[PDB]
């Protein structure tokens, strides 16, 4: 089934039926009028962060690498010149690195909700061509993942699937699915057929929660570029 949504709900509304009890949901009229929605052309993002260096992960969380580039490179060889390789300005807290960029966006108003602090939120760009994927995988904190250029889709799994998600058994990669959640071994991983989940494809202007320790499986659909709100 599909994540539900909802337009502007009250922070209450929010805590009581989505944050407390770990449920993911797609908030509406929250983000959409955020200056990153009109601005953030390929032109806007060369003027003011195209000479800046950057983090790449080059191919699939299969072969994969990281390395560093400015920007300009990276739209040049990754975006726009029939790319040879799929490159991802993946996790990069790019708004630290360019204030200007901070400019564009906000912190959520429900993050005020969480028992952390708001200097600690973690807000990471993901700026890359159609086709970008990662892993099925979990993180330690609540997510706002905010859809600012093109489309995404997005599987969900609750922390109550784990069994039928294989994780890795390394202690670095336990976080890690070892399933292909969209074209899955079921003769190694036969649980996975079976377990439930939620789905979405997430589009501009809307802000997906993922709950603490959610699964998450994410496949950008277009050229996109997402803003995700890490906090606690
Ligand atoms: C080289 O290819 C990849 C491909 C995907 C990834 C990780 N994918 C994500 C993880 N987490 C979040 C999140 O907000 O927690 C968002 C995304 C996303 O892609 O939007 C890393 C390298
Ligand atoms: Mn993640």
């Amino acid at each position: 089934s599909t994540v539900p949504r909802l337009h502007r709900p009250s922070l209450q509304h929010f805590r009581e039926q989505f944050l407390v009890p770990g449920r993911p949901v797609i908030l509406k009229g929250v983000a959409d009028h955020w200056p990153c929605m009109q601005k953030w052309s390929l032109e806007y993002i060369q003027e003011i962060a195209g000479c800046r260096t950057v983090p790449v992960e080059v191919g699939s969380r299969e072969e994969w690498s990281q390395t560093l580039m400015t920007v300009n490179e990276f739209i040049s060889k990754y975006i726009v010149n029939e790319p040879r390789d799929v490159g991802y300005l993946a996790q990069h807290q790019l708004f630290d690195q360019i204030p200007e960029l901070k400019q564009d966006i906000s912190i959520p108003d429900y993050c005020s909700l969480g028992d952390g602090e708001e200097e600690e939120i973690t807000i990471n760009a993901w700026f890359g061509p159609q086709g970008t994927i990662s892993p099925l995988h979990q993180d330690p904190q609540q997510n706002f993942l905010v859809q600012v250029m093109g489309r995404k889709y997005i599987r969900l799994y609750s922390p109550q699937e784990s069994g039928a998600l294989y994780p890795h058994d390394t202690h670095l990669l336990h976080n890690t699915s070892q399933v292909d959640v969209e074209n899955p071994d079921l003769e190694k991983f036969p649980k996975f057929a079976k377990a439930p989940f939620l789905s979405c494809i997430l589009s501009p202007g809307e802000i997906l929660f993922i709950p603490v320790k959610y699964w998450h499986y994410v496949r950008a659909l277009d050229l996109s570029f997402s803003v995700s709100f890490w906090w606690s």
